[PDB]
C-alpha cells in the first residue's frame, strides 16, 4: 500500500528510519567515519571546519 | 634579383606564399594542429580561448 | 634540592608531571587539540595516519 506520509522532516525521519533533508541531527562529539556499521543511526551528523574559497584555489584546480 | 615588394600585409602573404603579420587569416573551425601537411595552408589561424593572469600564476611559476 | 631521580620513563613522568619520553599513554579516542586546558593531562597521546613520501613530496616542497 502507498501511503503519502506526512509531518516535520525530523518525524519524516523517525518513520522512514532515514534522515532526509531537515531532520534532528545527533553529533556525538567522535567522527561518523570512525563509527562501525551497527554504531551508526540515520542522523548521525557531523559539522565540518571551514575552508575559504580563493582565486588560488580556482588556479589550482583548473 | 633582389626585389623589394611593397603592399598591403595580406597582399605580401600571397606573393610571399607565407604569412606576414599584418595579413588576413582563414579561420576554419577546426584545429590547425589536427590538419596534415598538405591541407594546411599559411594564413591558417586558430583564435584560442582566453586566460586570466593572476598572482597565483606568477607565485605558481616562479 | 637537586636530585637525580631514576627510574622507568613512566614513573618519572609521574613524578615530574611531566611526560617525558617513553612514558605510558593516555589515547581517549578524541582529539587532544579539541581538549580545554583543565582537560589536557601530560600522557594524551594522538597515534595520526601515515603519510607516504614520495618523490612528487620532494619536488612540490622544493
Amino acid at each position: 500500500q502507498r501511503t503519502a506520509v506526512q509531518g516535520s522532516p525530523t518525524m519524516l525521519a523517525a518513520i522512514s528510519k532515514q534522515w532526509v533533508r531537515g531532520a534532528k541531527v545527533e553529533e556525538d562529539r567522535i567522527h561518523p567515519f570512525r563509527k562501525y556499521f551497527e554504531e551508526l543511526q540515520p542522523g548521525d551528523s557531523l559539522l565540518t571546519p571551514r575552508r575559504t574559497m580563493t582565486e588560488a584555489d580556482i588556479v589550482n584546480f583548473a
